[PDB]
């Protein structure tokens, strides 16, 4: 029993964190095989022009107490790829994956190439992450673990004025309409990840929290009409299908749980909590719920 | 033990019934807080009924045209507005007997209790199900318009139906409490017919599980079925398709009795083919479809 916001074990990723210094700027890099990936803003904008003025020895890369020697440099979108002489012996089996909003991932927050903490995030529908970052966290990565393979899905680049965070996939493509420069940028109006709230309601049912259940059901269209009024993401037939296993395990049809959510949105919790929360939690995907309520290991 | 068609206690709803009179028309209204909800056709003169322009008829009305009576007390109407096919009469007194309530729109197959009223006075309570053709097989006479359908799960009354009309087959049509009709019906005297009705398959299976919980297994068999083969057979007996949602909903009953849903489906398939052969199931010689899976669990267990 119990339901916690749980991150993947960070060990395979910790062995990849290095410190990248370029001039006065110090941030984090991800050392995989003989390449160090880091935000291109470490050179700071005309990034092609700033990069052409740099030499390999301008980038000081530090892996623990060992200084790596940079033998090449190239830019792929908003990520800098520093070719190093040494292949990381701790390189795990990995993939670079781009995630969709609503998907969750773990973030290994680092400062000076050293991991300080790990937390679980969700890519918000407005493509920002409500992370926890201080100055020096740039280059901290977001990942998932698929059996023994680390899927890198995020690299931290910046903080928006609202305290939320923006970054890219590992191919340097930003999540959201953000750019890596000092200019007026704002996170768009956020919405609630509906499929995730339903997944979390199923987790609450599995943990014995059933007060919110009711005898009612709803049409998918009637629910989307209601959900649109509360700034909730539309629930698609894909989401309903994804929720299938949880629906089968608890005996509560997806549209049945949707009617519980409809009443919760119009009536609130009425002094009650669900999984120790007085708010509807949207940062657990249907897969996160199944994995935590089954015990999958890495 | 025992399985009865059980209605919710009507007390919380009785304290909300008021009489609404507009001209020659008298029907029932539901007094919740300082609002009286009733069918908008109370403003019609029966000569309007065929093609009524409700916006046009309502604009010609004043607050003092609507006489609202709560017991022996005449309530004062201080405002009026129309929301779909329901009239909302703002009154100068909040109902002190207003219970904790919600307005819920139900899906076909769902059940609810009906508090039948005449002249703002409750005369009886019965259990009903929203038919797959969106009609209800109620028991209503003239003057029952405005009688409400509800469920009382826990201490909150969930209003799901307001009676508006009787179709030519003796079945009834009405709306949710936001004035949206169930089915393709309109509050007009025009030619309207209930579509071909079908048996609520998930409810019959729930009722077969209730029979098993009550000690009856005569109808069970050694067979199982695929969901698709059950639906092919069920369609031929005018039964609603059973979806994966229904199979999932039947999960708890299947777990409690040790009989898999598709196993129980094979038993229903056999009953459809053979009939009962002079036998009964829960005192009925017909397959009962007005108990949902939720009704069976509430009544048989708690
Ligand atoms: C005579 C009678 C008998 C039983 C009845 C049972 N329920 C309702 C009655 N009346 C109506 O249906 C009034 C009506 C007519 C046309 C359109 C609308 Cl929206 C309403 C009943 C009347
Ligand atoms: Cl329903």
């Amino acid at each position: 029993s119990g339901f916690r916001k749980m991150a993947f074990p960070s060990g395979k990723v910790e062995g990849c964190m290095v410190q990248v210094t370029c001039g006065t700027t110090t941030l984090n890099g991800l050392w995989l095989d003989d390449v160090v990936y880091c935000p291109r803003h470490v050179i700071c904008p005309n990034y092609e022009d700033l990069l052409i003025r740099k030499s390999n020895h301008n980038f000081l890369v530090q892996a623990g107490n060992v200084q790596l020697r940079v033998i090449g440099h190239s830019m792929q979108n908003c990520v800098l790829k520093l070719k190093v002489d040494t292949a990381n012996p701790k390189t795990p089996k990995y993939k670079f994956v781009r995630i969709q909003p609503g998907q969750t991932f773990s973030v290994l927050a680092c400062y000076n190439g050293s991991p300080s903490g790990v937390y679980q995030c969700a890519m918000r529908p407005n493509f920002t992450i409500k992370g926890s970052f201080l100055n020096g966290s740039c280059g901290s990565v977001g990942f998932n673990i698929d059996y023994d393979c680390v899927s890198f899905c995020y690299m931290h680049h910046m903080e928006l004025p609202t305290g939320v965070h923006a970054g890219t996939d590992l191919e340097g493509n930003f999540y959201g309409p953000f750019v890596d420069r000092q200019t007026a940028q704002a996170a768009g109006t956020d919405t609630t990840i509906t499929v995730n709230v339903l997944a979390w309601l199923y987790a609450a049912v599995i943990n014995g929290d059933r007060w919110f259940l009711n005898r009612f059901t709803t049409t998918l269209n009637d629910f989307n009409l209601v959900a649109m009024k509360y700034n909730y993401e539309p629930l698609t037939q894909d989401h309903v299908d994804i929720l299938g296993p949880l629906s089968a395990q608890t005996g509560i049809a997806v549209l049945d749980m949707c009617a519980s959510l409809k009443e919760l949105l119009q009536n609130g919790m009425n002094g009650r909590t669900i999984l120790g929360s007085a708010l509807l939690e949207d940062e657990f995907t249907p897969f996160d719920v199944v994995r935590q309520c089954s015990g999958v290991t890495f």
